[PDB]
């Protein structure tokens, strides 16, 4: 009867949650920190405890699960940050609204990605304002050419957060360490579609909701008992 | 040189201001502490500086001395170590109470002994004391042996607990080419300078980190200091 939370992090400055920051460093707006204090609010407020941390290496992530922390008394807690929880990585959609978007690559082909579960968006290229920004961060030095990204599809973004889960999570899991995620739509995506065994359509069409604590109860097997909870009024 | 280390002290904590002995109590920050802490990181910021891992205590005034600095640098996603053995002293006894409640209990005279002191601890916290349950049977020490949770600690207790994940677990780093943050409280980094150093009892007592100053060390392959510390800052 393990159990596990997760938090998807709230908004981020300059609107950039509709603007696919993927793997661009936003930082949470005034907002998207208010809804982590309130959803770290619900978890004292239930009197939850854990005894390790998972987030992404980007600081809307991190900001999240410090505001987090803070509002249950468990600064002390071990944190661990990896790349591989990182958002989705949109490539050469980063940093573009919907009408910027559709009106240099089409609704035709907008619509196609949107609805793939498989096809990428195009490369971040050199010209990108974020192109060396990202791709030349310090955080992402020691990855090798194959792993870092210039662009995912959902597929992609998922292949490469459940080796984590696989390989760091679920030996901690099993250990009964009481486990908390702070990280991003996709990649938890990818956790919640190996939980509950998901099919493509049924993941593009989960939208999990932000600032706001769910929760897994899981059996010896790591299988759900019960659909996710969530925590709050 | 090889190497370069930084350490800070934890900004001014609520408990700084009232004059009463934190040690193990987990006080947090002041107003003006986490200003300190903001000042601390933008002096690094400023300077250019880049760490590679980062280690703190289990005490939120550290931890959040450290996530200040982190966010000042643009650093967040630096990997962060927590260890018990970076806590501040251990006060025992005196654990809550205010200067002046520690002179009127136990006379100025044994108060001035304590304070100069190298090897003598405290008197111990026992089960009656106010703080014993919400620092002994805390459970971020679940861990601990029954020798290790101290009821109290002379400085040399501390240094004598902090030494060891100095030499275990930061040491390698450092040699391993890791850029090194540590965080954390007057006593305990005591332990690692008066190491760096190889300073006397004496000399170490006699040694007062301000809170919230970054503290920067140039070292040789060896760690010995190849100049004194700097204080960064204004
Ligand atoms: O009583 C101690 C003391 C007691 C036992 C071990 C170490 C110390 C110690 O190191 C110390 C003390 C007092 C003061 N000055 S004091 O204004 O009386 C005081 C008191 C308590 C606190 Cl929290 C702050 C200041 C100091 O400057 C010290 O370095
Ligand atoms: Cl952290």
């Amino acid at each position: 009867a393990y159990k596990l939370v997760l938090i998807r992090h709230g908004e981020s400055a300059w609107n950039l949650e509709n603007r696919f920051s993927g793997w661009y460093d936003a930082d949470l707006s005034p907002a998207g920190h208010e809804e982590a204090k309130r959803g770290g609010q619900a978890l004292r407020d239930a009197g939850y405890e854990f005894d390790i941390c998972f987030t992404s290496v980007q600081k809307r992530a991190i900001r999240t699960l410090w505001t987090v922390l803070d509002a249950i008394d468990q600064m002390w807690l071990p944190v661990v940050r990896t790349w591989r929880l990182n958002e989705r990585h949109y490539g050469g959609l980063t940093g573009l609204n919907k009408a910027e978007t559709a009106a240099k690559h089409g609704e035709a082909q907008v619509k196609i990605w949107r609805r793939s579960y498989d096809v990428p968006p195009p490369p971040m290229e050199p010209d990108h304002p974020f192109y060396s920004n990202i791709s030349k961060d310090r955080r992402y030095a020691d990855l090798t050419e194959d792993q870092l990204p210039s662009c995912e599809s959902l597929k992609d973004t998922i292949a490469r957060a459940l080796p984590f889960w696989n390989e760091e999570i679920v030996p901690q899991i099993k250990e009964g360490k009481r486990v908390l995620i702070a990280a991003h739509g996709n990649s938890l995506r990818g956790i919640v579609k190996h939980l509950e065994g998901l099919s493509e359509e049924a993941i593009m069409e989960l939208n999990l909701p932000t600032g706001i604590p769910i929760v897994y109860e899981l059996d010896k097997n790591l299988k759900p008992i019960k659909p996710m909870q969530f925590l709050g009024d």
